[PDB]
This record gives C-alpha cells, structure tokens and sequence, in this order.
C-alpha cells in the first residue's frame, strides 16, 4: 500500500496548510498536505483525526473529521465551521480552536493525530461499531443506512456516503436528513445535490431548516417525527440509523422521536 501518514495514534503530525475554500458564510475546507504527494493520511472510513494547538497560554484539542480518504493521495481535508468573536451574545469570545485555523496562513502547520472512532464502515454494507472504547467491534451489515446530520454533523456522513457510491458493488441505499438554520447554512449543498443526481437509487436526500425562504420544498423546523418517519428507512427494513449534530439535536429531536417511529437503540449510532 501507499506510505500511510497515521501510524499510531498518540504521535504527533505536523501537517502543512496548503488550500482554503469558503463553504458559506461562516464554514471553510481547510485542505492540508500529507508528508509526501503519495503518502495517505490512514483513515478508516467513519473516524475521525485531532487536531491541537496552544492557544492564548492553553492546551486546545479539538476533533474534526476528515471528509476526504485514503484513495486521495497527498492531502487531507477538513469541513470546519468557524465560531467568529463578537457575534452570538451567549458566547462573545467566540471559538478557541476554530478562530485559531481561520487566522492560518497558507504554509503554517498544526499537528495531527488520530484516527479515533468507535464506527468503522467496512464497504458493501458492513459497519464495525465498538459499544465503547474498551471492547471489540460488532460487526452489522445493511441494506440501508438512515443518516441524521446536523450542521457540521455532516462530515462523518458525507465520509461514509462517498465511500458507498465509489464502489459499484456497494448496494448500500443512503437515506440523509440534514438540518441547518437556514437555506445559506446548508453545508456543501452543491456536493450532496451531486450525489442526488448521480446516485439515486443509492441516496435519499431531504433538508430541514430552522428558519425557511419564501419558496422552499423541504421540511421546517427542528427534526421532528414526521421527517423521521418519511425521509428514513422504514424500522422494519432494520437499517442503522446514524446521528451527528449538536447534542440537544441528538437528545431532544433524534432519540425521542427514533423511538416514536419504532427504531430499536441497538439499531442506533451517534458519532
Ligand atoms: C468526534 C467529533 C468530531 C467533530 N468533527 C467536526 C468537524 O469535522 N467539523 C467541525 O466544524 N466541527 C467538528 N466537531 C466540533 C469540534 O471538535 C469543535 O468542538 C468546534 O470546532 C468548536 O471548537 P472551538 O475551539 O472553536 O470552540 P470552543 O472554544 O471550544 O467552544 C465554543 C462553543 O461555544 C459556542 N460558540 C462560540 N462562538 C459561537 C458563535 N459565534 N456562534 C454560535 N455558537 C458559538 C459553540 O457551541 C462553540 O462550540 C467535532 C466534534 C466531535 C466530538
Ligand atoms: N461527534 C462527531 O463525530 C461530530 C462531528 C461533527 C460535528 N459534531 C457536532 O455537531 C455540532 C454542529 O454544530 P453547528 O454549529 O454546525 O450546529 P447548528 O448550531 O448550526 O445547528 C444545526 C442544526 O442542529 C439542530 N439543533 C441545534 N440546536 C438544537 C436544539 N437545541 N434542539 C434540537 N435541535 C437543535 C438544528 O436542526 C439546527 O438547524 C456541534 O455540536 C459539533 O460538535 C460532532
């Protein structure tokens, strides 16, 4: 195989800035360069990295996910949303470890580690998943994945969404809910209406928002039963249900509301 980047997970990698796109208003791709064009970075498809700085005379660790894979040879990318200073009255400071990698430059390093996770997807189906940090993987294969993603809670999807529609063979049928605050907040829009396109049969795709435009299609409004029960496999079809947002996204609208419709905890993965 390629020369892998991630060789154990308490090693510190120092990983240069190479690129940066803006993604909306407050959320960019960060696209880093690996230690050689053909190195890989060693991601098991649904992990996640850490990244770490001191920051303003403190130690700041932080996960991001990477939604790029080992097939990308030479870099890493990152979809990370920035906590700008001076904005939400609640937190006037801002966002320690975002606002420090909006202010890199081109060229700056931040040091890497990972990966960690207690979801690994396998291909064709197949999901490893630990109850925790300490025990061994059950390993669960379906037919259909239904997908519960909240702003960034998006990267651990889209990460598992690609690798699915990569392979041919893979059958695994997507079913994605993703929430935002609004239409401008939908993150990589234009990347998952791709996927719509392409991968039909495969990738189910539905939005809500918490605050809607004048002509909107999709749903409204925190995720509710309704959306669960019509934009997610059926819990007699057993599929996974994966979540990852914002804790009281999980807590207070998935959980609650995956149980109204009937899908079983064991059946249940949050990120
Ligand atoms: C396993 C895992 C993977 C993750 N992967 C990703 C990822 O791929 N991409 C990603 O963007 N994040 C990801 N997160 C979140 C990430 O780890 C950080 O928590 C996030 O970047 C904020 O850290 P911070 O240092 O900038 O903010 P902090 O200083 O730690 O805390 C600030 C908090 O206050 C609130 N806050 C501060 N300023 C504002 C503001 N202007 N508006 C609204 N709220 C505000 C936010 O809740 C914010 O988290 C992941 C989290 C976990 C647990
Ligand atoms: N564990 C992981 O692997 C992982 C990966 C990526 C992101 N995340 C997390 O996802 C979150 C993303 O934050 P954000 O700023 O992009 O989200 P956000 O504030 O923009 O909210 C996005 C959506 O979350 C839902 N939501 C927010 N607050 C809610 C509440 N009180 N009750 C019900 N639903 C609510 C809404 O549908 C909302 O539109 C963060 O908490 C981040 O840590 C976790």
């Amino acid at each position: 195989t390629p020369a892998i980047t991630l060789e154990n997970p308490d090693i510190k990698y120092p990983l240069r800035l190479i690129d940066k796109e803006v993604v909306n208003h407050d959320t960019r791709r960060f696209r880093f360069a690996l230690p050689s064009p053909e190195h890989i970075l060693g991601l098991p498809v649904g992990q996640h990295i850490y990244l770490s700085a001191r920051i303003d005379g403190n130690l700041v660790i932080r996960p991001y996910t990477p939604v790029s894979s080992d097939d990308d040879k030479g870099f890493v990318d990152l979809v990370i949303k920035v906590y700008f200073k001076d904005t939400h009255p609640k937190f006037p400071a801002g966002g320690k470890m975002s606002q420090y990698l909006e202010s890199m430059k081109i060229g700056d390093t931040i040091e890497f580690r990972g990966p960690n996770g207690l979801l690994v997807y396998q291909g064709k189906g197949k999901f490893a998943i630990r109850p925790d940090k300490k025990s061994s993987p059950v390993i669960k294969t379906v037919k259909s994945v239904g997908m519960i993603a909240g702003g960034t809670g998006i990267t651990p999807m889209l990460q598992v969404i690609r690798a699915i529609m990569k392979d041919p063979d893979d059958h695994t049928v997507c079913h994605l809910l993703f929430a935002n605050q609004t239409e401008k907040d939908i993150l990589l829009r234009p990347e998952l209406e791709e996927l719509r396109n392409e991968h039909s049969a495969r990738f189910k795709l539905w939005y809500t928002v918490d605050r809607a435009p004048e002509a909107w299609d999709y749903s409204q409004g925190f995720v509710n039963e309704e959306m669960i029960r019509d934009h997610l496999p059926p819990p007699e079809e057993e599929p996974l249900v994966l979540m990852c947002g914002p804790p009281p996204m999980i807590q207070y609208a998935c959980l609650p509301n995956l149980e109204r419709v009937g899908h079983p905890k064991e059946r249940c993965f949050a990120f």
